[PDB]
RNA sequence: GCCCAUUAG
């Protein structure tokens, strides 16, 4: 279900206006189907700037199946960093200035696109919270190990993600559905520690993930979107470190080196970690 | 923009 309670109306607008656009059918189908079966009178305008949420949530509700509600929640999650794009540089907030970044960054539109939604992907509704919860500007770096995996599709085996203290938030072991045929040790574990080591998934780092992304978190890495890619996590608020700071992206070695001092196998949670110190670095001390 | 390379892993 969708949680349409202190959305703007702007994107409410908006969000209908998509539906009524495409077609979309629902419990009661039409947004003018809709707006008729449900509302008598022959005076009522279609404009869905006609006032209360009310007037909209309602039909928005009468959307179920994943598909349309995935639709509606990229739209205003895209509509989001549009926002974020519309507002001036001039008291903007340091975490936002970095989001901003790369956002506005030239590569960002086509890395971090990630439709089509398999329909195991999550979307986050942060599109849809309030404007005060939007604009939060808590982070919490991610970070993931993944091997190649049978299907030539990557896939997940270990996902770190650290708070703004650098506290250590999840750190496992996941195993594939499918099974695999690199495992690209040097820089893993081995399959032999994970079967065991069975029981996390991705819907279930999707679930724990959930409620800091309505919360509205700004997650925060290096690359951040091969990460999301195979955690199925589709969320707009976000600070990638190659991205922030020549065409060609860095490497987070050299970053921390020429950041701060730091060939071995790599490890998730010291990468979220760095990834998270190099994000504080600049929000407390300014850099270039 | 696909391949490439950097990033990633
Ligand atoms: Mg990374
Ligand atoms: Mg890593």
């Amino acid at each position: 279900e969708l949680k349409l309670a202190t959305a703007e109306k702007q994107v409410l607008d908006e969000l209908v206006k998509l539906l009524q656009s495409r077609d979309l059918r629902g419990e009661n189908g039409n947004w003018k189907e809709f707006l008729h079966v449900y509302d008598k009178n022959a005076d009522s305008p279609s404009d869905p700037s006609r006032r209360s949420h009310e007037d909209l949530v309602q039909f928005l509700t009468t959307f179920k199946k994943k598909e349309d509600l995935q639709l509606l929640k990229c739209h205003a999650n895209h509509l989001l960093i549009e926002n974020l794009k519309q507002e001036s540089q001039d008291e903007d907030t340091p975490e936002q200035m970095l989001v901003r970044l790369t956002v506005e960054h030239p590569s960002y539109s086509l890395d971090y696109s990630f439709k089509p939604y398999s329909e195991d992907w999550f979307v986050s509704d942060v599109g849809m919270k309030m404007k005060k919860v939007m604009e939060s500007t808590n982070m919490v770096a991610v970070d993931c190990e993944m091997v190649l995996c049978e299907d030539g599709t990557e896939g997940l085996v270990r996902v770190g993600v650290v708070d703004r203290d650098l506290k250590v938030i999840l750190d496992e072991f996941v195993k594939p559905n499918k099974p695999v045929v690199d495992y690209r040790t040097d820089i893993t574990g081995i399959t032999a520690e994970d079967i065991e080591n069975a029981s996390l998934s991705v819907v279930d780092i999707q679930e724990t993930l959930q409620p800091f992304l309505s919360t509205g978190t700004i997650l925060v890495g290096h690359s951040l979107n091969r990460d999301l890619e195979v955690l199925k996590i589709d969320h707009p608020k976000v600070i990638d470190t190659a991205l922030v700071f020549k065409l060609r992206r860095p490497s987070l070695n050299n970053l921390c080196k020429s950041i701060l001092g730091y060939g071995v196998p790599h490890d998730c949670v010291h990468d979220a970690s760095a990834a998270m110190k190099l994000a504080l670095a600049v929000v407390e001390k300014r850099v270039d």
